[PDB]
């Protein structure tokens, strides 16, 4: 239900790493292919994300993802807090993968298919779409 | 005033290319550093953008940016239309640059400074922030 809560995880496909962020209340996602599963990539990603949406806290299924100096710096600067599992489910990474499989032949590069999958997932009404729900959640929260 | 209209342009700083997209009604921006000023980069960018926001039409100050087969394909797939200048102002690229200059020492890489600049610009209340205005514009348009 909370407006600023996001979940961030890496998956793998085709020998490559996909970083997936989910806005938990809405199910809206942002994902991209990253060259390697490093702190640098995660830090840059978080900075982009924070600039675009209100990101108040981030949860993850791999806490170690967040130990890098580099990630800590991005969360410090953007003012993001961790939500520890120390501290309800998802399997979006399966759903995303499903859509990625459906569109895969439409593109050469996996990264391209991923963006196609994100678009499709975000716009799928089923009731609003996730894209509609996140703005409605954010707008309501504002006013 | 229209909800789906975006403006897209490349600028240069430090020998590098920054692609800047503006949501015209709100002044909200997304920007990133791209390795080169090519159709491939623009096409991928548009695909990301379309997945995240309702992108109905895109305007540009360099029409030739949109001639590549690659861009045409991304606009075809995402269903984006061009708005020809054939066919009110901006200078965001100056404002962005200004903010980029202010934060530049905070980061090593220009790309990092850019994301910092985007965040700052989007959250600057001055009245809502641009970030607030785009969601309010989008939500209202939905319902
Ligand atoms: C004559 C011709 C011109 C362009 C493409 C092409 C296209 C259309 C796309 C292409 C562009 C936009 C698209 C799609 C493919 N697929 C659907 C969504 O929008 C892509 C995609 O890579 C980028 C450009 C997205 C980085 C790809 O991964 O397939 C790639 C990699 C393409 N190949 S290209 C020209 O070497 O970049 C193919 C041909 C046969
Ligand atoms: C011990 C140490 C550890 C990390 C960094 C560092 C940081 C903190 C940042 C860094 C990370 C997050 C940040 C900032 C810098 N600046 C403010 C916003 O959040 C960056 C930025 O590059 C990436 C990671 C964003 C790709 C950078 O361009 O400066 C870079 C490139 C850094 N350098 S590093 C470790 O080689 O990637 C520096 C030191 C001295």
């Amino acid at each position: 239900c909370s407006p600023g809560i996001w979940q961030l995880d890496c998956t793998h496909l085709e020998g490559k790493v996909i970083l997936v962020a989910v806005h938990v209340a809405s199910g809206y996602i942002e994902a991209e292919v990253i060259p390697a599963e490093t702190g640098q990539e995660t830090a840059y990603f978080l900075l982009k994300l924070a600039g675009r949406w209100p990101v108040k806290t981030v949860h993850t299924d791999n806490g170690s993802n967040f130990t890098s100096t580099t990630v800590k710096a991005a969360c410090w600067w953007a003012g993001i807090k961790q939500e520890f599992g120390i501290p309800v489910i998802e399997s979006m990474n399966k759903e995303l993968k499903k859509i990625i499989g459906q569109v895969r032949d439409q593109a050469e590069h996996l990264k391209t298919a991923v963006q196609m999958a994100v678009f499709i997932h975000n716009k799928k009404r089923k009731g609003y779409s996730a894209g509609e729900r996140i703005v409605d959640i954010i707008a309501t929260d504002i006013q």
